């Protein structure tokens, strides 16, 4: 039933931390799969941490993985991501790590192992070929 | 004249606040349409607010809406967006709300109703099917 | 050998500052080309600067240039980009300028001319046609 592809893209994933659920789409059509923290971390205002997600992925060639902040946590507690959107290259086989930062002025954020701390989107990217010109009239 | 599609994608939009202009592209080919604030809000340094834009959209299935900061305000006054890029899912029919934050150290930002506070892009996204493997040799 | 396109997209680029290397992909398949600073700038905690990259590009119509923070600098020193992801429109022929900000609480960041301070991705974008509806049942 499920196994039939209705009228993929696939993303190979390794759970380096098998104790965490696989990243999942909260709903049908959702752009991102939620990434989990493998760890407990407390962020004082303005502090940042490179947080392990416990997964590694193989973004297809011609694509990019993008790590985006979750909007609820952003608003509620000022949780953001320092390098957002995080750029995961096709060639990267390492653990996805999220550079969480507390952008609240005063209140610490506690992240617990098992919390959803970001979302991962996958998009095609143009692997551009640079054409250097001395001015734009010239390139056309 | 206009009505002829030259050699769409369409985006259904509801102005929940009809007193605001429709989001518009500043120029031909611009990636984003500018979102307006429905409200007056003042952000002290480091403060954030979830600001109503007065619109709801229906991002097509297979796509994502992305809320990006405007570069002028970013530079001039340190206005950013906490969860940038804001991720609008295909299924979302609620009001788009922008998590504005003042990243200036010292100077408050006043946003007025009618100000352009972000930009909305629409892109295709890969709705990936996760394939869990025990290691990447295996997935190929 | 090289010159043969194996089984482009091209991006015209002008080095307004010819003393800087052309933006390059660190590796095969990398989503972004790294942008360089044309300038020396020191950012105290919470300060931001609009930094010249010494390049101008012609993003193809139907596409967008996106300026993303580099993850290493984000983590190591709290370097981010205020309007990230920076949105470069197809029509823009000006110099790409990066709104760097120091999100570290306490330690200044020194950027040197020649340092890689961001990455530029190019993606297709949907140049959407807005269709205003009074409610979403109506648009379908
Ligand atoms: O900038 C934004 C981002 C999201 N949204 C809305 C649309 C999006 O589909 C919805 C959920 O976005 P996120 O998934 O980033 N938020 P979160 O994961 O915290 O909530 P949920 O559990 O509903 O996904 O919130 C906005 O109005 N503005
Ligand atoms: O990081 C950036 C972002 C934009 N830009 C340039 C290219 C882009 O096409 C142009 C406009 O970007 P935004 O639309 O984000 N800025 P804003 O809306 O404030 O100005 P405008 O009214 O010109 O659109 O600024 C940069 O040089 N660096
Ligand atoms: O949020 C992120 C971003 C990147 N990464 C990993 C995957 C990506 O392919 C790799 C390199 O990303 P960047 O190019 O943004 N970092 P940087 O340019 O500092 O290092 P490198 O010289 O390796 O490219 O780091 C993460 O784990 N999380
Ligand atoms: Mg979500
Ligand atoms: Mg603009
Ligand atoms: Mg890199």
């Amino acid at each position: 039933s499920s196994g039939l592809v209705p009228r993929s893209t696939t993303l190979a994933i390794v759970r380096l931390d098998p104790g965490l659920p696989l990243p999942s789409r909260a709903h049908d059509g959702d752009a991102g799969v939620d990434l989990y923290s493998a760890e407990d971390v407390e962020l004082a205002p303005g502090r940042r941490a490179l947080v392990r997600t416990g997964v590694a992925v193989a973004v297809p060639f011609g694509m990019v993985g993008l790590v985006h902040p979750r909007s609820g946590l952003a608003t509620r507690v000022g949780l953001s991501i320092v390098n957002s959107p995080g750029t995961i290259d096709a060639g990267y086989r390492g653990e996805i790590k999220v550079a969480l930062i507390n952008l609240d002025p005063a209140a610490p954020i506690v992240v617990h192992r098992g919390d959803r701390i970001a979302q991962l989107l996958v998009q095609r990217v143009e692997l551009v070929e640079l054409v250097e010109v001395s001015s734009f009239d010239e390139a056309g």
